[PDB]
């Protein structure tokens, strides 16, 4: 409904099952990308040059052609104690995990 | 409507009303994502571990978070000649133009 933006997310770690191989931390904000990629798209908006294009092609084409989207473009590591796949609790930083900014994609 | 996967699209830049300041190419190649980030039987759902994180929080709570998005992976670079400030055809390569893979972020 309204313009892309981070929102937030907790997740808990046992309510996903992770809690079988990870030991610490019991869950994190996790955050979430969600809103709109609409004409005209501003410098706030982290859009591609092809997230632009694809602005302008889904206006005519709003059928076959969707608006770009509105995902993370920036993510960060979390560090968490847990069993590796050698049977060995680690702590190491696990990628990919926290959303530090959302864009137009 | 369907699962995450890269589409073929030809944009041509008079249809955008970009025919007046890129004065080659006519138009291009870009191509776009879309699909549901559904993770089907006989495909690869290329997927960062928040976007992981996001389906299995989705799937448990479908009302709250919205599954993650069918965006670009990997995008390549076009070179344009384009109109300048000062009235002149430049060379200039454009980044972030194709769609070379798409992905659930
Ligand atoms: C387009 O893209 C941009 C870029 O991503 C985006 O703006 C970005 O916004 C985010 C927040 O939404 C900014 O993130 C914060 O920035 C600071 C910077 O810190 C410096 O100093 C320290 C010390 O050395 C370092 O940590 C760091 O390396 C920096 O040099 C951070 O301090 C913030 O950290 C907090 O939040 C993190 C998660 O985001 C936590 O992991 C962390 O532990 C911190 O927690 C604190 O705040 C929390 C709320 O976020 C809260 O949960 C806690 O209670 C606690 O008080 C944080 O990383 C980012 O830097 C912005 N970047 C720019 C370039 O402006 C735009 O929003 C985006 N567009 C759209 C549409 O989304
Ligand atoms: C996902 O995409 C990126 C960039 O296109 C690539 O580096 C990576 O190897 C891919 N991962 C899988 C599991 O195919």
């Amino acid at each position: 409904k309204s313009s892309c933006k981070r929102h937030p997310l907790y997740v808990d770690f046992s309510d996903v099952g992770w809690n079988d191989w990870i030991v610490a931390p019991p869950g994190y904000h996790a955050f979430y990308c969600d809103g709109e990629c609409s004409f005209p798209l501003n410098a706030h908006m982290n859009a591609t040059n092809h997230a632009i294009v694809q602005t302008l092609v889904h206006l005519m084409n709003p059928e076959y052609v969707p608006k770009p989207c509105c995902a993370p473009t920036e993510l960060s590591a979390i560090s968490m104690l847990y069993l590796d796949e050698n049977e060995k609790v680690v702590l190491k930083n696990y990628q990919d995990m926290v959303v530090e900014g959302c864009g137009c994609r």
